[PDB]
């Protein structure tokens, strides 16, 4: 039975079982990561024949976001519970994709309108939810020690979603629109 | 004319007409409930022939979320304005659905990736927005008396969305994926 | 290379290059506007033959939201960097659309369930994200001078999304549902 009712007065438990209010910065941080993970699942459900090449990596991101959320739910001071997420191989893996997707699509110097195909648009939504989760992770960092590797990966991840969004448009022959007042920023 | 312009400097009114800033915790709480309600409307628009059995209950949730938001917009101390939402029958109704949907789908012991079909994925998005609204309701509770029945229902509602999401996948013969590092948690 | 890694410890730059934490109210404000802009791109991707008349204006909103975000990223005190967004013509343009869409659809006196077609439902999601961004803009205003024209436009914009959502339902012969406990509020 998934409903325990223990949360009905607004408190809940983190890893190690201590109790926090649900609006605690820590709970908010891994809560936003869960929201992002759910949005990535929604984004993956929009994949079509033209965009199947993106499916595996989005599922892999979902697995990695669970690892990130686990670590955000882990208090530094309880030595019974270790951080598990190590940024190097995940983050390199993102960077390789950012480099290959940047190479393939038409180069721009301006910001672009976040949109195009339904999948590209969903990848821009993922980009911005990732950045919202990142803000909450930084909130938490300013009050508690965190696994800083999670922050590295989450920062890189929104660049991945930008590059993937442009690639998704490319895969369906949809051009990106430029912001009509962009200075040359890239 | 829906635009009054009275909010153009960032203030607005709650039930009873007092004026608050738009970033007041109370406004944020029922604002997040409105966002959830809109997402539930979007989720319902994704229903297909295979998933029609979910339509009625999602519309009912929308009506209940208006009742919740009304109460969150109601200050305790103004006796002219009563709380209207009573948790027992709504919450029991959710629990019956959680029990029947839990029964029908394949049992898991691990966390699952939030995704699958477009509708199941949208139900996971609903789950996480509900939880975001819940955090904001708890913020407000820690500063002002609230209708605690709203919090009970909102807590239960995210368990409903989890169970419904798994059921939606079942209705389209889509299995759930396990988190590859989940301990047995359920 | 879009990834600089300068943000990997949670700090970033605004217009004029000063450094802020990513959870700074200013960063959150224009971050929520970026999220809204991405959602408007997603909403536009749902346009069908029946709803093509809405495409141009949603793209125009995306361009205007970049102008708003630019100004939110601009500190008042650095005289090298000017506000660019002027509310009058954008806001009048929204109001004309609100008036024409209000005229055409069936009049209601009660709140409606936010939903209907997939596009109308997405326009209600846009409405509520706009309002979430507005709360964060008001947060920032209460700590720093801002371009108040941005707030005018963002307030009006959520009324636009409400009116457009009802119009989208009308364009596909979908009626709006009333909240079953609404007093006559409009
Ligand atoms: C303002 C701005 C934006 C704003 C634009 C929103 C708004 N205000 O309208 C927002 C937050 C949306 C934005 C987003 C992004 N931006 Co930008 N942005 C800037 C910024 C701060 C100023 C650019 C400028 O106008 N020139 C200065 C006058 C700079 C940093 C800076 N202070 O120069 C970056 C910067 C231009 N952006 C950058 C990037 C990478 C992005 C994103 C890809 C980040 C992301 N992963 O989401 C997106 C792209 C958005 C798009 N749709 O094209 C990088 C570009 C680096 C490069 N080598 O290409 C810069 C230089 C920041 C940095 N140093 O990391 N950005
Ligand atoms: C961490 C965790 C999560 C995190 C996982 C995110 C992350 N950190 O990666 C998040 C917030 C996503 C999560 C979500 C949920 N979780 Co969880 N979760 C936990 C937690 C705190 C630790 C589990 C663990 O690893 N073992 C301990 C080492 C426990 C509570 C606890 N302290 O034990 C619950 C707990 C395992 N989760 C629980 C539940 C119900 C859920 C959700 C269904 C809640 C919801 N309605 O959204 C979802 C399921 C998510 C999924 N996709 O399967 C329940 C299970 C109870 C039961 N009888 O089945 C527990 C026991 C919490 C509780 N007591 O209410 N959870
Ligand atoms: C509560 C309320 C809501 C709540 C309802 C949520 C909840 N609590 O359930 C929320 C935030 C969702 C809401 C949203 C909107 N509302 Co309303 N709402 C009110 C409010 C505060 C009380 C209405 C009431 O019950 N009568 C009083 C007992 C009034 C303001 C007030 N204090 O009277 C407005 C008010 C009724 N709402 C108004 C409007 C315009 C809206 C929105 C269109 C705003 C928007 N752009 O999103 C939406 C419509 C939502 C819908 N789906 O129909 C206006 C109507 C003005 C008019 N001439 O038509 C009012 C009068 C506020 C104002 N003065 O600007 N609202
Ligand atoms: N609103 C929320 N936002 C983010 N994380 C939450 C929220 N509520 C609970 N959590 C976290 O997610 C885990 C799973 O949530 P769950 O809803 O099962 O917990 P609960 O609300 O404390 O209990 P219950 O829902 O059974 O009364 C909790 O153990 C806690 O770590
Ligand atoms: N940004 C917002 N987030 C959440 N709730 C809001 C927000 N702005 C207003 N509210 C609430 O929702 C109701 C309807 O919003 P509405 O936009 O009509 O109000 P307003 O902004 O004060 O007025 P106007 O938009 O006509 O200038 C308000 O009466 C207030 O209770
Ligand atoms: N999480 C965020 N939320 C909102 N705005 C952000 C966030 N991170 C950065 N910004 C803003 O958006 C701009 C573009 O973001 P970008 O991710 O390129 O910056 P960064 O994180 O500081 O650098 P990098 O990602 O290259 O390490 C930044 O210059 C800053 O103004
Ligand atoms: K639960
Ligand atoms: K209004
Ligand atoms: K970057
Ligand atoms: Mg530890
Ligand atoms: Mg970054
Ligand atoms: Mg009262
Ligand atoms: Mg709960
Ligand atoms: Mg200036
Ligand atoms: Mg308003």
């Amino acid at each position: 039975k998934i409903y325990t009712k223990n949360g009905d007065k607004g408190q809940t438990r983190i890893i190690g079982k201590q109790i926090l209010y649900k609006n605690d910065p820590r709970v908010a941080a891994y809560g936003e990561v869960d929201e992002l993970n759910s949005w990535v699942g929604y984004t993956k459900s929009l994949i079509n024949s033209h965009t199947q090449v993106l499916s595996n990596e989005l599922e892999e991101i979902q697995q990695l976001l669970f690892d990130c959320g686990h670590d955000l739910a882990t208090p530094a001071d309880d030595e019974r519970h270790s951080f598990k997420f190590k940024q190097e191989q995940p983050t390199v893996w993102l960077e390789e994709k950012i480099d290959n997707y940047t190479q393939v699509v038409p180069a721009v110097k301006k910001h672009i309108l976040p949109g195009g195909t339904q999948l590209a648009s969903a990848l821009h939504v993922a980009r911005t939810i990732t950045r919202r989760a990142e803000r909450q992770i930084v909130q938490l960092m300013r009050e508690e020690q965190i696994n800083q590797d999670v922050l590295i990966f989450i920062n890189r991840l929104s660049d991945y979603f930008f590059a993937a969004a442009r690639y998704a448009n490319y895969l369906e022959q949809q051009p990106d629109m430029l912001y009509r007042n962009s200075k040359d920023v890239f």
